[PDB]
């Protein structure tokens, strides 16, 4: 069948429409905001909480929900979007995949459902957010969980908790993205904190090629898997390592730690290598280099 | 300080005012309906989304919040109200809370978090609802905790996960009151499934004690506690004891089960148990009787 990707607009969604496409894959993309200038590719326009989704599902076997508002620290003072945007939507795409027989729904979940753990968050962890955007995050995951525990449901759902994820086109509100504008064009960034805090920090590649095996891989039921490295590195190495990189000077001003963001990710990796044999391919130095380049012709 | 109750004309929340007058304490009753007709009471009318949350809690040392949409079943159609109610509701709340200098916020949550468990429910269980409503319980009593793990807040929340809670004045939605309007009224009770479905019911005089505790005991940081008794009924034989106790044949007929409804609950009764020194006293066969002669009463 068909497969549908929400959020396809977006950092993520594209490397994953582009992927899909180049793999053969007749591709239905659903985003607010216009695409980016093999497989066909139709582009629906409009809002998930507006659009008629049975419609869209129309011919669909897959669906890979990426759309949401993304961002920790913004969701303190803009929940009600955050609620419509990350868990009214779901609810009402889930439903309209039980309705159109969809067979298996991919939705990205955040690593940000642990909350504030030192070292490995596994997925056998109990979900402590320490943000509104945490919660809505683990809402979304666990109510596509519930409808695929309906006893009319023959649907799977595969929630993938990311971590951190750069690389070309990462979304400009992130750090890395932030930091290499300091670098490339002298645009302040601000350290939030003391730079010690760490991120399990994962190339957008390796995040395609996760859900492309969740595309592929047998059906055997629902599943909770982290997506990540299960290496974390801290914002100031970040920052050293692009200034070696570059042979600039980033410029960066330390102000205060943001309530909602926690001190350290890495992810426990065993499951995702056991259940879709995913291993992550790209390391940090490697990745940011990537980035680096795509953003330097980019500008 | 004084106390304020939301939810406070509801089920739970009338009989926990009338214990805390009786105690000494001064309460803030805030609810969107009127309330039923030692400590002082005063009644704020009005929605949570609407109200100034800041300025109902002057004076306030304690909150006991209690407000939501209750009904597992109607969640999956009313799906924007209770995200309104039942999260969006908490997050404004908790904010208020954090910006007025309140010390302990108790927060409703619920046994449907865990979702459809054999056997025992503890606390260090991963939730898992199958119901919406159970998403928007996990979800405040989450966001509860975020806020609560604030660097800024100087509180501390007690998540309490009641189990199916009955007695004197119970919700008539709810099965119990239902069974008794269909065995003193006749008026027919629909059995969902075959009845061989469990619930662990907890008399909602445990309920307001367990409460009563959270309003009292020592500050050791946050905490999540079942309240329940650990026992659990099936519903065909809540029929036969209602059959038993009135001398009455109770009006029902069977129909289909419906999805979100768990098969049974159980609670770990272990950490109320040390946390609060919280046993529940009242058994079912006692607890039936006191609410058939309260609702006989009633009429
Ligand atoms: N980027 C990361 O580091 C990361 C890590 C963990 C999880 N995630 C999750 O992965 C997903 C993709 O993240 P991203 O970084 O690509 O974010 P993004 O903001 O680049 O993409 C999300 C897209 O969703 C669209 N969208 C949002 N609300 C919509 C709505 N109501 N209707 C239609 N479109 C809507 C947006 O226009 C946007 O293009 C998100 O669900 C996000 O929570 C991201
Ligand atoms: N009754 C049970 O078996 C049970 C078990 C587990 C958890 N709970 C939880 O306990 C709490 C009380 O349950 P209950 O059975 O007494 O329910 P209830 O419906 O009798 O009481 C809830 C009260 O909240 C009010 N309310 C709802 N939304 C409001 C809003 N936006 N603003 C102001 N008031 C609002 C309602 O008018 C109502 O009086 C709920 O949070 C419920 O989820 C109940
Ligand atoms: O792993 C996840 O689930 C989350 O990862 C990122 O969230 P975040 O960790 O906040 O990512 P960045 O915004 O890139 O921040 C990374 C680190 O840099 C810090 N930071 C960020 C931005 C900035 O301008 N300055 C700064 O110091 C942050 O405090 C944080 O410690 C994504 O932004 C979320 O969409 C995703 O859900
Ligand atoms: O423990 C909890 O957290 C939940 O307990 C109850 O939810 P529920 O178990 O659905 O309680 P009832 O509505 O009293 O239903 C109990 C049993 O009776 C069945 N039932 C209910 C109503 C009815 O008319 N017929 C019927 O057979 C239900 O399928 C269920 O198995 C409360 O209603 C929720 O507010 C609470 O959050």
């Amino acid at each position: 069948g068909d497969v549908l990707v929400t959020g396809a607009a977006g950092f993520i969604g594209s490397h994953l429409v582009t992927e899909l496409r180049n793999s053969g894959r007749n591709v239905v993309a659903v985003d607010r905001r216009p695409l980016p200038d093999t497989g066909s590719l139709r582009e629906i326009r409009g809002d998930l909480n507006s659009l008629n989704l049975v419609d869209c599902l129309k011919n669909i076997s897959t669906v890979f929900h990426l759309a949401a508002l993304p961002g920790v620290r913004p969701s303190w003072t803009q929940f009600p979007e955050y609620l419509r945007c990350n868990v009214l939507a779901t609810q009402r795409l889930m439903e309209a995949c039980v309705q159109a027989g969809v067979e298996r729904v991919v939705v990205a979940s955040s690593s940000s459902v642990y909350g504030g753990a030192d070292g490995v968050m596994s997925e056998d962890d109990l979900p402590r957010p320490l943000s509104p955007y945490g919660v809505t995050k683990l809402a979304a995951e666990r109510l596509a969980l519930a409808f695929a525990a309906r006893g009319d449901a023959e649907l799977s759902v595969g929630a993938l908790r990311f971590f951190t994820v750069y690389g070309p086109g990462q979304r400009p509100d992130m750090f890395i993205s932030r930091l290499i504008r300091a670098t490339l064009r002298g645009e302040p960034v601000e350290i939030y904190g003391d730079g010690t805090q760490l991120r399990d920090f994962t190339h957008v590649s390796d995040v395609v090629r996760a859900l492309m095996l969740t595309a592929s891989v047998r059906d055997r039921g629902s599943a909770v898997l982290n997506i990540g490295t299960g290496s974390a590195v801290s914002v100031n190495e970040v920052v050293s390592m692009t200034a070696e990189l570059t042979g600039l000077r980033p410029c960066t001003a330390y102000g205060s730690a943001r309530i909602g963001d926690v001190r350290s990710t890495t992810a426990d990796v065993r499951q995702a290598q056991s259940v879709l044999g995913f291993t992550a391919r790209t390391g940090l130095r490697e990745g940011l280099a990537t980035q680096i380049e795509w953003t330097r012709r980019s500008l």
